[PDB]
């Protein structure tokens, strides 16, 4: 889906994320679940979070944080040969979690907020472009897979 260069963009802005995978993982959550609050109904381990205090203060809400972005960063890896690598996360977000394709839109939104929160002026016209097609390359092979499903 992406050029070679594109995808060198995509993994040096990964670089930041991987400098604070814990610090990115909390605040692409804390963005999605404060920005649609619906996505937490979602997690009955987070469901409790009535404030993003009590986000901020969860040590559970950064464990998951860094599980999320680290599967994300093998995607990412593979240059959009995922297929193995997105299957078992389509299939529990499908079939387990109940994740709407939608959500998954919400997340992306939030890294690339997360990344311009965190690297102001840091993260380029071009960077941008790149790591939205990544994510989006990322939907669009869940979401055919959803398809397959017929979820
Ligand atoms: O936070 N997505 O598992």
């Amino acid at each position: 889906g992406l050029s070679d260069g594109e995808w060198q963009q995509v993994l040096n802005v990964w670089g930041k994320v991987e400098a604070d995978i814990a610090g990115h993982g909390q605040e692409v959550l804390i963005r999605l679940f404060t920005g649609h609050p619906e996505t937490l109904e979602k997690f009955d381990k987070f469901k409790h979070l009535k404030t993003e205090a009590e986000m901020k203060a969860s040590e559970d809400l950064k464990k998951h944080g860094t599980v999320v972005l680290t599967a994300l960063g093998g995607i990412l890896k593979k240059k959009g040969h995922h297929e193995a690598e997105l299957k078992p996360l389509a299939q529990s977000h499908a079939t387990k979690h109940k994740i709407p394709i939608k959500y998954l839109e919400f997340i992306s939104d939030a890294i690339i907020h997360v990344l311009h929160s965190k690297h102001p002026g840091d993260f380029g016209a071009d960077a941008q472009g790149a790591m939205t097609k990544a994510l989006e390359l990322f939907r669009n092979d869940i979401a055919a897979k959803y398809k397959e499903l017929g979820f």
